[PDB]
């Protein structure tokens, strides 16, 4: 004995002789025959089957009823009553698609309601606990099957110790706050499947950058923690909407300890919502689970892999749909890059890229002294080229640091013992060591002994390994070889453009003499071979040539010099700190000259080694470095979490901006007949630049 | 005496020598100095001015007080304390960006709170009376200044005597369904300076066309309506934020009333918000004032236009930026068009188009004879051009109708009056006039008297005026010109593409053959010597040809050529009803075949007879029509709430799809010697096509 009526969400029109409309505020429906007409009054849940065939059975053969009945279950039509529920109850439930017969049983079962800050006052749970009650829902004294807990703060420190009970039991649990000008709600943790809540707060913590920091100088103060707005209205809201959430995650529950997978209407499983009472505005916010959670994952995955060997693969070539791959990592709960981003994809992947970048203290690494790693290791002043008297000087120079490159850090005390990372040589199929600090953005030294200050040359991002190491290695190159020049301040080829098979460069060459510009372009190749070049536009015309320069480096000499312009146009589009753009001038910079004793170059002065594999050209890089008597050093950075590859590739020797210590810079020019001797160090380009 | 205290939703955390943190969840700030470390101790609210300069008495002068809290005023850190009132609730308010002591104010004064349907439960009603009097606001029997209307639906009957209610006193209303899956907030309506509930429901009813469609069909039958899912968790959310909203605009009508345009903060006023419980989706629609609406605006604007003279000017020629000008018209509720609209700003166009093609009721128009209105007048057969044998055979033609197009309407009985409206004459300079049937869509016909069904053809729209009337000529245009080559069979020249100076149209026929598919291009131009086209690409392997084609027509023929190939390309990208595709071949349709017996069009073939100004080209083009002998005439059905001019050009017997009565379609051919006699009827091409 089981009545059956078509779902309570339909208001049901029966349209006499053939016609009959089912409508719902989320979607109608139509139904066409007279059979349905005779049926679906007795589908209004006062009739059980057995009794639909006593009403019509002069009317329609109970075959006939059997198989119309059949037809409707079929198309989602009909549902088994509910007796313990108001059909506006019902309805809900079945607007959801689900057999409310079903949910009173789901929603018997116990859930318990706590606090983790100080900042709930006690009248809060027993709002929530009503709430639950009126829903349907058994509220106990913390056997429950749903902790709740309310909060003041997401940070709060007691639900390290909540993560952890529920993690040991295998409890669910749900976060809230209710308080404040924006509720949240979740996520719902449920431990075999989502992240925990460790996960959420180490991105959190790293979205609260401010909030940390003055926790940090409030303690250092110490011994020689928020506030709140809250209508009743408001909260009653979140409690509210909180008990509507709760009731279906236990619905969802049951339907699928039951039916695994049978349920698919979406919870607070795994998410966070943001509801913004000042500006209405209503978000969602992903949790992931982070597979090296020290808490709920294996905090050693990095650490493990970072003395693994290097793979790498063939890569033969066969959007802005990579912002979609990577959405879930843009927000600032739950994301670890923020606001829309930063065709910005490209800033996307360098957000992305400096985050994985920062140490978050699972990194690979051996405590050691210099000594004791011996040849494997790696001293950082092979990587800094510093000179002897940038750091004596270093006090004086440093009060007046014009940039942030100019901070001159401190020597490097090999004596003592250090963290030291593990990076693979490719040149040399073997790992070496390179000090932490240089490896990862905010390292944490001792206070006074800060001997490097990280920087971002040679990190790279792609969608695999080979892609951002290519990368990586001609950021290398692009910038030992604009230093070479730029320092030296070298008299320097000019590249024939119609010679190169790219009707563009003439092109745009020709439209910035319609904008009020020339432009040349520079060849900077070094010692390395591979093409590298500046873009030198000037101004014809006004009071100051507003000179903008950009750079490029490939292995195909065309993709560096579009590079070149590319960056030209991007600065030049942006114009309309220093004083170059007003004081600069060709006249008074021989460097920025052409040198007309030197022909002209062509497409045909650069020996073609770029290939069909990526994988083919790291090592074609690798080679060429070897040649120079370089080491090619990578260190993945990537982050199992985030899955977009991230690399550091280091080839100690080469040069970076502002540092002069011997070495390349001094000797390549020498060795490459730009000068009989090499340059003194007071000679060089002290011009602050470029860019 | 008057405390004063930094704004309760900052929590301020001094760092003592020299900093001060107010961190605050929607935004954080420091300050920096000495004294603020010194002063802000006493800005807690428990110490008046005069009381703060006893307390650092020997510390700071009084005169630096009075700076540094005039200072913190001007920057929007300090507010006078609100006694009346918790922190919690305070903050929300300084949150806000209000004045909490100006609050309690704002709330005396009273709210009654009402039900619209028969389905809105007594309770219901007393619960929001209990939120309302917890939030400090006076709830009192239906002196009030605002009527809360509960219901369970917006098109409710009864909101039209309530809105008429609400208008002749001058008193703001508010709509909430808090019933239902998904939760309705507002508009508040506020009769001096929003929209009227008229305004919103003359466009939800656009919106229910089904629910329409069931009530007529119900009511037909007579004598011879909704659900709703409410669990009380989600009723009692909708409420709740109801009371927030109406605190809310209650404090900005008090500041306001007090300094006109102070209060900037976000209320319901003109503005619906839906929350869905199901897929937890919050929605914002903004309720427009149509300026006709006729309770209360001006219900005889159309009417006037519509008789008053056209106006056009110069328009000299000086993107998805439209988009943006139209979006609140893309909506379910509040919109005309839907989606996210059918680059998509050309279908947006189109929508908004067709919408204000439809008939409300306000049109212009004069119930006459056609014998009363003598030679203004113009018979709808002169627009139509149904043959005799067509309407015959209209029975047993229309009962197999292939297309809509090949619905015969019924014959005109001039003998009986009609609705006529006025259309303007360019060529003239007066008003005729044209049966309203034709003129809008959906005009409420008696039933079987049905002489016409609307149609698109020279319906168009734009910017302005004239850019809508060039569309509307050069679309009736076009499709007069493929009539008479498709129906008539006509062997047609092929265009000389490289003759044109356009690099294009060579690249797009190469490009198609690498893609399996040849292209020509035929000339179309017919007596009006506008440039008209077809492209013809067909397959050339496979076994079937599949030809897809593609029209054009402009003054400028390389501006209709690019239309034809641009159409062309569409189509073809589409493809991977009929059956032409599989059938249809060139070897078997001469027509679409180019006469070898003719030479090729050249650019040169075209005289020039386009300009600067697109009001010289429409006048240029109703001169051109007038050589013809041709009447151009024009309706605009622009409406003033939509803001994008719509016209439909209208050029008496010029030819459209699928209509052989006699006229153009048999005499142009023999009048240009394409035929030394007019074609019969039986003998007009009876594949049925183009497209
Ligand atoms: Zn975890
Ligand atoms: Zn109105």
């Amino acid at each position: 004995p089981t009545a059956l009526q078509i779902k309570p969400h339909f208001h049901v029109e029966i349209i006499e002789p053939k016609q009959v409309y089912l409508l719902g505020e989320q979607g109608n429906h139509a139904l066409t025959g007279q059979l349905y007409c005779q049926i679906l009054p007795f589908l209004n849940g006062e009739y059980t089957r057995e009794q639909i065939v006593e009403k019509l059975d002069g009317q329609v053969p109970e075959e006939y009823i059997d198989f119309v009945l059949s037809r409707l279950v079929e198309k989602g039509y009909l549902t088994e009553v509910a007796p313990e529920l108001s059909l506006e109850v019902a309805a809900f439930w079945s607007e959801l698609g689900i057999a409310p017969s079903v949910v009173a049983e789901g929603l018997k079962q116990p859930v318990t309601v706590t606090t983790a800050g100080k900042g709930i006052r006690e009248g809060i749970v027993a709002n929530l606990a009503a709430a639950l009650e009126e829903a349907g829902i058994q509220v106990s004294d913390p056997t429950a099957q749903l902790q709740v807990v309310l909060t003041d703060d997401y940070l709060q420190p007691e639900l390290a110790a909540i993560n952890k009970e529920a993690l040991e039991r295998q409890q669910p649990w749900l976060l809230v706050k209710p308080v404040g000008s924006i509720l949240w709600l979740g996520p719902l943790f449920v431990p075999g499947e989502t992240g925990c809540w460790h996960c959420l707060a180490q991105r959190l913590q790293g979205n609260r950058e401010v909030e940390a920091s003055v926790l940090q100088q409030k303690r250092a103060l110490q011994e020689r923690p928020t506030a709140r707005a809250t209508l009743p209205s408001t909260l009653q809201t979140g409690l509210q909407w909180a008990a509507t959430e709760i009731a279906k995650w236990m619905v969802k529950r049951h339907l699928n300890a039951i039916a695994p997978g049978t349920a698919r209407f979406p919870t607070l499983a795994g998410k966070i919502f943001t509801f913004n009472q000042t500006t209405l505005e209503l978000k969602a916010h992903p949790l992931s689970r982070r597979p090296q959670c020290p808490t709920c994952g294996d905090r050693e995955t990095l650490q493990r892999r970072g003395f693994e060997p290097l793979k790498l693969e063939s890569r033969p070539k066969h959007p802005e749909q990579t912002v979609q791959k990577y959405q879930h990592l843009i927000g600032p709960i739950t994301g670890v890059v923020t606001e829309l981003v930063r065709s910005r994809a490209s800033g996307l992947c360098e957000a992305i890229e400096r985050y994985s970048g920062i140490f978050q203290g699972d990194e690979p690494r051996k405590r050691a002294t210099l000594a004791e790693l011996g040849d494997l290791a790696i001293h950082p002043e092979q990587c800094l080229h510093f000179s002897d008297r940038q750091y004596d000087n270093r006090e004086s120079s440093n009060e007046r640091a014009t940039v942030t490159h100019d901070w001159i850090p401190q020597r490097f005390d090999a004596s003592k013992a250090h963290d030291w990372t593990p990076v693979w040589s490719l040149t040399e199929q073997t790992h070496k060591y390179l000090p932490t600090a240089l490896c990862y953005y905010r390292y944490p030294f001792p206070p006074e002994h800060r001997f490097c200050r990280s920087d971002s040359n040679g990190n790279a991002a792609g969608n695999t390994l080979e892609e951002a190491i290519l990368q990586g290695f001609m950021e290398l190159v692009e910038r030992d070889s604009v230093c070479l020049w730029w320092y030296n301040r070298v008299s320097r080829p000019a590249v024939d453009l119609s010679s190169f098979d790219e009707p563009y460069f003439l092109q745009l060459q020709q439209f910035y003499q319609t904008q009020n510009r020339d432009l040349w372009v520079l060849d900077l190749t070094a010692d390395l071979g591979i093409p590298a070049f500046v873009g030198v536009s000037n101004r014809k015309a006004g009071s100051s040539e507003r000179i903008i320069l950009g750079f490029g480096a490939h292995l195909d000499p065309t993709v560096a010099i579009l590079r070149a312009l590319t960056e030209v146009n991007q600065i030049g589009l942006e114009l309309d700190a220093t004083d170059w753009l007003v004081n600069a001038t060709l006249a008074a910079s021989p460097y920025l000259v052409a040198d007309a004793s030197q022909p002209l170059k062509t497409a045909k002065d650069y020996p073609r080694r770029w290939s069909d594999d990526i994988y083919t050209d790291v090592m074609t890089c690798v080679e060429i470095a070897k040649q120079a008597g370089l080491e090619t050093l990578v260190l993945d950075q990537t982050r199992p979490d985030i899955g977009l590859n991230v690399v550091k590739v280091i080839v100690p020797g080469m040069r970076f901006w502002s540092r002069f210590g011997s070495g390349r810079l001094y000797d390549v020019p020498v060795k490459l007949g730009w000068r009989e001797q090499p340059l003194a160090e007071a000679q060089m380009n002290p011009t602050p630049m470029p860019f």
